[PDB]
């Protein structure tokens, strides 16, 4: 819409307050005008059809219970754009600011949140098992990689490579999450997740096997659900992605870790710099240690980390 940029306030999905980058035409619409093309948030009213219709609002104001997945969509769509132009100097998902939409309230008891290529989608969860997804800025940082991943590996979504792309998507879920500093963990998805538990979450990065995933390449799922596992196998990349980062002995083999930064800035590289569409397990590794030798050169603490890691899990 084109009209004047102004700043709104609301209430999220855990109740917090927050400012809000809207535009003004008559309605105070979500559309950021600040970031890129822009950023826009839409309501698809409980239906399946997207968008559905960009979200207006009479005064501003965001405090209303069926206001605050929008918000957070919104506000957290914005916090991962300011993550990846500050510290990797990319511009929106495609490297040319572009526009990045969502649509909240999409279905009805819809536990799940998606890109699909085009924009980013959200689900109210059914309130047993998920609160509205964009509550969650893990899982908002997760889905939105998604869209850099398509832009430039392009991993398949299957086997290996589509658990390699669903790793990425964690990890650069989890480094936005500590980005900006909301009681950041290695955790995904603790904040949106069984509302009636509390210290559970979707899936660990820390510890994959506390929920079942595999944390080593002789226990990788090798069979046809899940597109051939591939939000079952990402445990195997999210814990080597852990060990480089924070250090430790996983089977015996023993990881000094190298840092958050120093792990976004191998995995940015190996994500838009060596990987393929059908890069598999073993091609990561390679990916990984050629990027941390040309950041820190083939004799550095931190090309011995990656390759440590990566022998913790099995993966050669
Ligand atoms: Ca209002
Ligand atoms: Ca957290
Ligand atoms: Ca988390
Ligand atoms: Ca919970
Ligand atoms: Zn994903």
């Amino acid at each position: 819409i084109t009209g004047t940029s102004t700043v709104g306030v609301g209430r999220g999905v855990l109740g917090d307050q927050k400012n809000i980058n809207t535009t003004y035409s008559t309605y105070y619409y979500l559309q950021d005008n600040t970031r890129g093309d822009g950023i826009f948030t839409y309501d698809a009213k409980y239906r399946t059809t997207l968008p559905g219709s960009l979200w207006a609002d009479a005064d501003n104001q965001f405090f209303a219970s069926y206001d605050a997945p929008a918000v957070d969509a919104h506000y957290y769509a914005g916090v991962t754009y300011d993550y990846y132009k500050n510290v990797h100097n990319r511009l929106s998902y495609d490297g040319n600011n572009a526009a990045i939409r969502s649509s909240v309230h999409y279905s009805q008891g819809y536990n799940n949140a998606f890109w699909n290529g085009s924009e980013m989608v959200y689900g109210d969860g059914d309130g047993q098992t998920f609160i509205p997804l964009s509550g969650g800025i893990d899982v908002v940082a997760h889905e939105l990689t998604h869209a850099v991943t398509d832009y430039t590996a392009g991993l398949i979504y299957q086997n290996e490579s589509g658990a390699i792309n669903e790793a990425i998507s964690d990890i650069f879920g989890t480094l936005v999450e500590f980005y900006a500093n909301k009681n950041p963990d290695w955790e995904i998805g603790e904040d949106v997740y069984t509302p009636g538990i509390s210290g559970d979450s979707l899936r660990s990065m820390s510890d994959p096997a506390k929920y079942g995933d595999p944390d080593h390449y002789s226990k990788r799922y090798t069979g046809t659900q899940d597109n051939g596992g591939v939000h079952i196998n990402s445990g195997i990349i999210n814990k080597a992605a852990y060990l480089i980062s924070q250090g430790g002995t996983h089977y015996g083999v023993s990881v000094v870790g190298i840092g958050r930064d120093k792990l976004g800035k191998i995995f940015y590289r190996a994500l838009t710099q060596y990987l393929t569409p059908t890069s598999n397990f073993s091609q990561l590794r390679a990916a990984a240690v050629q990027s941390a030798t040309d950041l820190y050169g083939s004799t550095s603490q931190e090309v011995a980390s990656v390759k440590q890691a990566f022998d913790a899990v099995g993966v050669k």
